[PDB]
């Protein structure tokens, strides 16, 4: 609705959900993002896309759980995961992403987060990290997209690679690969079959249906 304002909510125990808004090409797009307890610290899925979003996004935490974020992952290299790294790290959070995220940030312009995930380098590798999973399902939204799974809470974040129900288009495509998305997200189906909770990388959660909707979407 408006920009630049930025939301949490509760999914399951130590299990929340962030939401911010952001003016991109003439527009403007709600973006999600995941929090995740780990003990006494916070693990940050995400940026809330922009310095001022994720800035705002800390002083929402502080405020609201009051634990501090110790580390964060973004899941692909575009503005909506990465932008405002350099804030989270002024921070004190030490900030991660695969090896190929971080180069393909560097060649589009973006921020880097500092450090290299290990483990993830083919389709179907899952790897622990703290609370949650970490699983490359394949070249989808991007080449380099991950997702990530909540033991405790049974919860799946999709990410980029996933579209929310009310979705008709893919949105932009400059580094998708629309052939192998289906089967990427075939892969997601079969490791995870028994999410109960989707949340998709814009829009509202839903169920596993989200996947098979992903797959119509892409391939019409
Ligand atoms: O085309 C989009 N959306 C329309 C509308 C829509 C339905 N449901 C939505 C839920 C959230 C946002 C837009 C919707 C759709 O698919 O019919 C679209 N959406 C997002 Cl996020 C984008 C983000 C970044 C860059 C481009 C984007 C984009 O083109
Ligand atoms: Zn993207
Ligand atoms: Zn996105």
């Amino acid at each position: 609705i408006p920009v630049g304002e930025v939301r949490l909510y509760q999914i399951a125990d130590g299990v929340w959900s962030h939401i911010a808004t952001q003016s991109f090409d003439g527009a403007v797009y709600p973006s999600n993002g995941l929090i995740v307890r780990d003990g006494d610290e916070l693990l940050l899925i995400d940026t809330a896309w922009g310095a001022k979003n994720t800035a705002a996004l800390l002083a929402e935490i502080e405020k609201q759980i009051g634990l501090p974020v110790t580390r964060a992952v973004s899941t692909h290299f575009h503005d909506d995961r990465v932008g405002g790294v350099d804030v989270l790290r002024k921070a004190g959070v030490a900030t991660y992403a695969s090896p190929s995220t971080r180069r393909l940030a560097e060649a589009e312009g973006n921020e880097i987060p500092t450090h290299s995930l290990e483990g993830l380098s083919s389709s179907g590798d899952a790897v622990r990290f703290g609370p949650v999973e970490l699983f490359y399902p394949g070249a989808a939204h991007s080449t380099d997209n991950l997702v990530v799974y909540v033991p405790s809470a049974n919860v799946l974040y999709g990410g980029c690679a996933v579209l929310a129900l009310s979705r008709t288009s893919a949105g932009n495509v400059a580094d998708a690969d629309l052939a192998e998305w289906p089967t990427s997200v075939e892969r997601i189906q079969k490791h995870y079959p028994e999410a109960e909770v989707v949340i998709p990388g814009h829009g509202l959660p839903g169920g596993l249906d989200l996947l098979q909707h992903t797959a119509n979407v892409v391939t019409a």
